[PDB]
């Protein structure tokens, strides 16, 4: 951990990269917007929420190629890049992802995303929510 | 042109596998060489440079030496969500502690980043041969 508040810096950033494992164990990367929920009690883990944008579809037809549901281990990285290399920093969060189609976690993820991103005033939230339980934080600065 | 967009971007995220199989992520500056040779994969180079670090024996190198399979992502983010795009390169990485690929990587890095003009590079270079490209734009 570098000497800044890594969780706040990660939380305040608008975009992160999400890494999941393919079926054959190879890495896979997608960008995400997200919102961090900081623990209520000391010792409890942070959780990170991201929603998947969904078009209206049949309940059991369309399929997703990549797997979280098969392997749940994920990592998320926020980088602050600048052409001025003195201003570089990053924060990584490693954890376990769970996909939710209804229930508390969907409601919580939509609410937190709406609170963070003004854009969701005009972009609907209709898809499933991935919740990541963070087990390790790392950070670095220039 | 996904490949050119990726190549021109200043930074990417690199994913490697830890010993236990779990994903590891670190940001990188990089340079892409597309050979002008039919069937040759694109090659991405990144180095262990002078940005502050405690060791040159970084975790991502140990990972690559264990399991060569990597992915790298360029994201183009904007507050205007109409301007979003990303490009992902999946491939096979090799670490180089000496030899031709070290000099090739340093040279391509310097050609792209003015910031490296006056930096002495002497850490290892990773080269990645891309097996697949993927892309999306808003
Ligand atoms: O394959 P796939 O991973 O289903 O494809 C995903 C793409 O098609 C595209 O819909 C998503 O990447 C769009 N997208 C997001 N799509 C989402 O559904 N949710 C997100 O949080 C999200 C964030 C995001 C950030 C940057 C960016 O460039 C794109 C983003
Ligand atoms: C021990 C070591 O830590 P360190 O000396 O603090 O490493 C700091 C480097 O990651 C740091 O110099 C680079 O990220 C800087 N850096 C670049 N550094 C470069 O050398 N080359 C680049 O192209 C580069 C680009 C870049 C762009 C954006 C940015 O924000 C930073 C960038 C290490 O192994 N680092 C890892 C990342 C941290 C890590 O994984 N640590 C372990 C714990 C340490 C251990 O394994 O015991 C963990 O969290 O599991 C690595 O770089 O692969
Ligand atoms: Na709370």
């Amino acid at each position: 951990m570098a000497e800044f508040d890594a969780v706040t810096a990660f939380a305040d950033a608008p975009a992160a990269v999400l890494s999941t494992l393919n079926a054959d164990g190879a890495p896979h990367l997608v960008p995400v917007v997200f919102a961090v929920h900081v623990p209520h009690v000391e010792g409890q883990p942070a959780r990170i929420y991201t929603a998947v944008d969904a078009k209206r579809k049949t309940t059991r037809n369309l399929r997703r190629l990549a797997n979280i549901d098969r392997d749940s281990r994920v990592s998320l990285l926020v980088d602050h890049y600048s052409d001025d290399w003195t201003q570089l920093w990053w924060v990584r969060a490693d954890g376990v992802a769970t996909t939710h189609h209804s229930g508390d976690e969907v409601a919580t993820g939509y609410a937190l995303l709406r609170a963070k991103y003004h854009q969701y005033e005009r972009v609907s939230l209709d898809g499933p929510v991935i919740s990541v339980e963070v087990s390790r934080w790392a950070s670095w600065q220039a």
